[PDB]
């Protein structure tokens, strides 16, 4: 709905800075509603509900397992580690990293995972084999949050990374069980309260992940609908803004409020 526009326009205005946003029907992948959608941006922690995608996809494919264990040390922790920093003496198993990786925000879990796939040019390679030629990641963490102006490193398009977590939610990219285990970590998020899930309504279902990275970048991708299942994915980037971070939640939480207005 135009009245949705009006706020994600009035956030980019507010923000002096640019917005990206798309609004999904996530059975038929109509696009609802969008403002620059095919621009890019920096997509900070949201990639890495493609990464453990593409652990899914190895996992499907005999090449992974959910309860293989990975030993790393000291070494290995980057900043931002909240759930890695406390199993340093016994490690963590593939599907206890995705799950700090999208629920909480945990770069060691992060570069972990990655190193289990190949490393961003195989994140990338995964995307581009299931349509994707827009979606990259090029550097691994802290470092792909740099989000340098006009930098297309690390960076989606609203409407790429909408259809990419349509497709790996619902398509046959992933099995039944690989489908359900990447939207219930999603659903499970605990660090994007401020965000979308402040304007949901009771008895709505929601699946996200939010991202903040350097420069004002800031961003959330969900699937969210009413009765308990999501029939939407909407995604929400900017960078470049000088504003708080108070400030840029508050936006993202209003456009998520027009939007569930006018469903
Ligand atoms: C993704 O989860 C990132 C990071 C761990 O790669 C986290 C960081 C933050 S807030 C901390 C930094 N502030 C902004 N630069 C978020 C968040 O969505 O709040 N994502």
């Amino acid at each position: 709905h135009p009245e949705t526009l009006v706020k994600v326009k009035d956030a980019e205005d507010q923000l002096g800075a640019r917005v990206g946003y798309i609004e999904l029907d996530l059975n038929s992948g109509k696009i609802l509603e969008s403002f620059r959608p095919e621009e890019r941006f920096p997509m900070m922690s949201t990639f890495k509900v493609l990464l453990c995608g593409a652990v899914l996809s190895r996992i499907d494919a005999g090449q992974e397992q959910l309860g293989r264990r990975i030993h790393y040390s000291q070494n290995d922790l980057v900043e931002y580690s909240p759930v890695t920093e406390k199993h340093l003496t016994d490690g963590m198993t593939v599907r206890e990293l995705c799950s700090a990786a999208i629920t909480m925000s945990d770069n060691t879990a992060a570069n972990l995972l990655l190193t289990t796939i190949g490393g961003p040019k195989e994140l990338t390679a995964f995307l581009h084999n299931m349509g994707d030629h827009v979606t990259r990641l090029d550097r691994w963490e802290p470092e792909l949050n740099e989000a340098i102006p006009n930098d297309e490193r690390d960076t989606t398009m609203p409407v790429a990374m909408a259809t990419t977590l349509r497709k790996l939610l619902t398509g046959e990219l992933l099995t039944l069980a690989s489908r359900q285990q990447l939207i219930d970590w999603m659903e499970a998020d605990k660090v994007a309260g401020p965000l979308l899930r402040s304007a949901l309504p009771a008895g709505w279902f929601i699946a996200d992940k939010s991202g903040a990275g350097e420069r004002g970048s800031r961003g959330i991708i969900a699937a969210l609908g009413p009765d308990g299942k999501p029939s939407r994915i909407v995604v929400i980037y900017t960078t470049g803004s000088q504003a708080t971070m108070d400030e840029r939640n508050r936006q993202i939480a209003e456009i998520g409020a027009s939007l569930i207005k006018h469903w």
